[PDB]
C-alpha cells in the first residue's frame, strides 16, 4: 500500500477511530474491527483527514470540476479536503454543499466529486444525485474513508450498489484489504521486543 | 494601525467581492455586506480559516470547543480548527449543529462560536441557546466584521469579536 494509506491506518488507530477486537455491529454481524470516522473530532484530526482524502483523490487521477459535501457530515469533510488540496497539492478546487430543505459555495456544474464519510445504504448519495441531476451536472465519483469490501443484503457491496445505481466510481482512502496488509506487514513485535530488552539489559542506562 | 492579518483579510475579502461597503438592506439597513457563502474555492476557505484563527489567537479568549452554527458556521469552524492546529499548534475540539442535534466533540466547558456576520442573528442565537441548553458555557462569538451585537452580548453574557471592524474597512478603502 502507499505511504498515505499506511499513515491513515496508524492515525485512525491512534485516535481510536479504528479499533481491533470483538465488536457487535448495529446491523446484524459480529465484527473483528470497529471503524467510526466520527471520532475524528478535533482541529488536528480534521487537518490530517483533509490531507488523507486529498491524497486519495490525487492518487485516483479522477478529474472533477467541483467537490461536493452533502449536508451534514459531508460538509466538514469536503471543507478540510478542499483546504488540503489548496495548501498541499496546489489545486484550487471549487466546492459546494447543500442546505436540507439551497446551495452554499460554487455552482453544481460539470463533473462533481462527492466526498463523505462512509457509504452505509447509499442514502446521502441518492439525495445529492437528485441535486446534481437537477443541475444537469454529472456524478464523477464518490470518495469515502474506508471501503469495507463486504457483501450486503444481496451479493454486491454497498459501494458496488452505489456504482451500479449512480454510474460513478467510488474512491476510498483505505480498504479491508489494506487493513490485512497492514496487520500482515508488521515486524514480529514480541520477537524484536525481547531482543531489544536483552540488548538493553547488557548495555543499558 | 490595524494588524497585518486585518489588512490582509480585507484585501482578501474584497477581491472575491464577498465583502462590500456601501448601503445595503437586510431583511433594516447596513453599511457593509459579508456572506461567506460567496467564497467558492478551497483556496478561499484555506485563507479564511487562517484569518479566523489569527483573530482568535489574538483575542486571547480561552475556549474548550470551537462551534459552528448551521449552515455557514460549519465550513468556517472546520477550516478555522484546521488552521489552529496547523499554524498555531492549537488542537481544538469542534462541534456544529443540524438545523434539523449535534455533530462532533461533546459540547462541554467553554464554547467559542464562529460565523460570518452577526446579523446571522437567528442562526447564532439558536446555536447559543442550544449550547446553553446542553449545560456548556459561552466563551463568545467571532464574526468576520462588525461595528445586534449589543443584544447577543446582553442576553447571553458573552463577547462578540470580529476579525476586522467597519472602521478598518473604511480606512483600508481610503489608503
Ligand atoms: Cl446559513
Amino acid at each position: 500500500m502507499k505511504a498515505y494509506q499506511r499513515e491513515f491506518i496508524e492515525f485512525a488507530l491512534e485516535k481510536q477511530v479504528l479499533k481491533f477486537g470483538e465488536f457487535t455491529l448495529k446491523s446484524g454481524r459480529k465484527s473483528p474491527y470497529f471503524f467510526n470516522a466520527g471520532l475524528f473530532n478535533t482541529g488536528r484530526d480534521l487537518a490530517r483527514l483533509g490531507r488523507f482524502y486529498a491524497a486519495a483523490l490525487v492518487d485516483s487521477g479522477i478529474e472533477f470540476d467541483v467537490l461536493f459535501g452533502p449536508a451534514y457530515k459531508g460538509i466538514p469533510i469536503a471543507t478540510t479536503t478542499a483546504v488540503a488540496l489548496a495548501d498541499h497539492h496546489d489545486v484550487d478546487t471549487p466546492y459546494c454543499f447543500n442546505r436540507k430543505e439551497n446551495l452554499v459555495g460554487s455552482k453544481l456544474e460539470g463533473r462533481v466529486m462527492l466526498v463523505d464519510d462512509v457509504i452505509t445504504a447509499g442514502t446521502a448519495i441518492r439525495e445529492s444525485m437528485e441535486l446534481i441531476q437537477a443541475n444537469k451536472a454529472d456524478l464523477a465519483g464518490v470518495l469515502v474513508a474506508i471501503d469495507r469490501q463486504e457483501k450486503g443484503k444481496g451479493e454486491l457491496s454497498a459501494i458496488q450498489e452505489v456504482e451500479r445505481d449512480f454510474g460513478c466510481a467510488v474512491i476510498s482512502i483505505v480498504s479491508l484489504t489494506d487493513l490485512i496488509t497492514y496487520l500482515e506487514q508488521q515486524g514480529n513485535n514480541t520477537e524484536h521486543l525481547e531482543a531489544v530488552k536483552a540488548y538493553r539489559a547488557q548495555y543499558g542506562i
